[PDB]
């Protein structure tokens, strides 16, 4: 039963996209809210399909009536809900199932002072009693936004889904939109996959009943502490944290889960935004959560720098048993040059250990990285060396000299001498942790496998995620070698 | 209630809704209404958009100052009077006739140029959408069965919407009808 329903719910908006190109991320999000009691915003420049989204949703239910209203400075509100004698509201708002409201951030006082009763409560004054509003889908678009300190302010903060709509760019997607012969007042939506007024009521119940996982909590936990550390941060109140718990756990059930899964955290880079420079800075903390502590992405990357250090710690104990022995050349030259080993060593960037660990630049060092276009240049020609310490930072001078023995020897600020080596061609030890971490990659690769059919998630977001658990799985790889 | 009978063609009659045979919606006035203010919505919705003035030939205004013929007559023959079968017979062949590809490469350069430039005016999907039901019956009426390139000229009184916009959309046009329309500028 649970999993027939992710098949109605994706040939439902299969349908409603016809004739609608590059709008399938504006479609799926009003179905979700329409079937849960929830809004969306759309911000953009008229022209962009902005009133067809709303005269579409209609088709879904048996029952729906639409409403086209257009916000204007001088708007009354006997025009949008009905003038009274008592209230004439015959097909209006009160009595709407999908109402549109174009350019909201212009209405007068009186308007904003009786659309935000009709969210909260979804009630309505007919003279002096009140009746309830059986709204199902909210819809507001508009061009500009409002400003900072406004009476307009409090719409904004009560609409869950703020989605920006824009022109078409693909040129493929451009021929069939400019000769589309579909009409879009018809019904393109069969009568098998129109919903009843008893399941909307119904899965209003459920939406609530759905469990809440302990892990996927995490990822809120700690998304919320980075969006309030950095001043550029929009301030995100816990009305709009409260109202993404319901928009979360209907994504998953209309996909055939019973439970909250991480990848619908997406839909939230459309409902903490609040203008153009809340756009950039919430697209960017969520892309690297949902690519870093989401699927333990970073989680097993410091994890596996743990390994990576033990590796190297066990490499420069037992550093004894192989040395370093330069060879050496004839020829005629006025300067004793040295030659490095052949096809023991054709790595470029390669690195080599030391036994004596030294203090260099005020700091410690377990390995010294060299480069083989450098090291040719100091054994024959002489003179300076560079090496960076660890393999990180810059490439700084270092003591470096031959050895009577034919040896590397490093110096450092009190003449102590250190004889170089290089590894030689895995323990036990870190073979045990090495195969305990690819266990839980491999784990975590097969929780996306299976929720990433979702129909609410947009389709350029699944080459950010498989990219991000693909390098994770390429460093561990390189260390087993 | 005038934006819904020109998408939907229907008008709430209290109760019911009933269709609207409206064949041509004309509108005129005399200034330009504001950037911000809530008439732009009928603005952007309206296709053709001319820009009439008086008449400025010496030998065009001596007719027209002594003209005998009546305005309120019908100087149309009965001949020439469609009926109401042929409007509905051609509103289906409009949006059949086919688009070639050099056709579609000359609205996709002129919509891109249209947005690169600061001062020019912004087309939008719908402004796009419509010209084609203009443009495709300009020429089935003239005895063709595909788009012709030289229907292009009549989108410099459509893109338009401003005194500013009428000198670079009548500029603009001008350089690819002269230009990529018959592989001017190509050769
Ligand atoms: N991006 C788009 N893709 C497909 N069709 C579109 C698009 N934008 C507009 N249209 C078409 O243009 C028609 C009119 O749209 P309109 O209501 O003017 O959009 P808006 O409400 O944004 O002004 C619609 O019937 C729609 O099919």
């Amino acid at each position: 039963h649970p999993h027939l329903l992710a098949e109605r719910i994706s040939r439902l908006s299969s349908s409603l996209e016809k004739g609608l190109y590059e709008r399938s991320h504006a479609i799926r999000l009003c179905l979700l809210a329409a079937l849960s009691g929830e809004s969306v915003f759309l911000l953009g420049p008229p022209g962009i399909a902005k009133s067809l989204i709303a005269r579409r949703l209609k088709f879904a239910f048996q029952n729906a009536r639409a409403f086209e209203y257009l916000m204007t400075r001088f708007s009354t509100p006997e025009e949008v809900f009905g003038p009274l004698s008592e209230r004439l509201t015959s097909g209006y708002l009160p009595e709407a199932e999908i109402v549109f409201l174009d350019e909201i951030w212009k209405a007068g006082p009186a308007i904003l002072n009786t659309l935000l009763t009709a969210i909260n409560e979804r009630q309505f004054r007919n003279g002096a009693h009140v009746e309830k509003i059986p709204m199902r889908l909210l819809v507001a678009a508009s061009n500009e936004l409002p400003e900072a300190d406004s009476s307009l302010e409090a719409l904004y903060d009560r609409m869950l889904i703020r989605l920006w709509l824009d022109k078409v760019q693909d040129k493929a997607n451009f021929r069939s939109m400019l000769t589309s012969q579909q009409d879009e007042n018809d019904n393109p939506v069969p009568d098998a996959l129109q919903v009843t007024d008893e399941e909307y009521e119904r899965w209003q119940k459920e939406i609530g009943e759905i469990t809440l996982p302990d892990h996927v909590f995490e990822l809120i936990f700690m998304l919320r502490q980075q969006l309030d550390k950095l001043p550029d941060a929009p301030y995100v109140s816990d009305r709009r944290w409260k109202k993404a718990i319901r928009l979360l756990q209907a994504s998953a059930f209309f996909s055939g889960r019973s439970a909250v899964a991480p990848v619908d955290l997406i839909l939230l880079k459309d409902c903490l935004w609040y203008d153009a420079q809340s756009l950039n800075l919430i697209q960017q903390q969520i892309d690297v959560l949902m690519t870093g502590h989401a699927w333990q992405q970073q989680g097993m990357l410091t994890r596996l720098g743990a390994i990576v250090q033990r590796h190297l710690q066990l490499q420069q104990q037992q550093s004894d048993k192989t040395a370093l022995t330069v060879i050496r050349l004839g020829g005629i030259f006025s300067r004793r040059q040295q030659y490095q080993l052949p096809v023991n060593v054709t790595a470029s960037t390669l690195t080599l250990l030391l036994q004596k660990p030294l203090k260099l630049h005020d700091m410690e060092v377990v390995h010294i990285s060299f480069e083989r276009s450098a090291l040719e240049q100091w054994l024959s020609k002489g003179g300076e060396i560079r090496g960076k310490l660890n393999g990180i930072g810059f490439a700084q001078k270092l003591n470096l000299e031959v050895d009577s023995a034919q040896h590397l020897v490093v110096r450092d600020v009190s003449l102590q001498g250190s004889t170089l080596a290089l590894p030689g061609s895995l323990p036990g030890e870190i073979k045990q942790q090495l195969e305990e971490l690819e266990s839980d990659w491999r784990k975590q690769h097969a929780l996306f496998s299976e929720q990433q059919k979702c129909l609410f998630i947009p389709g350029d977001w699944l080459g950010r995620i498989e990219a991000s658990l693909q390098d994770v799985g390429a460093q561990i790889r390189q260390a087993q070698q």
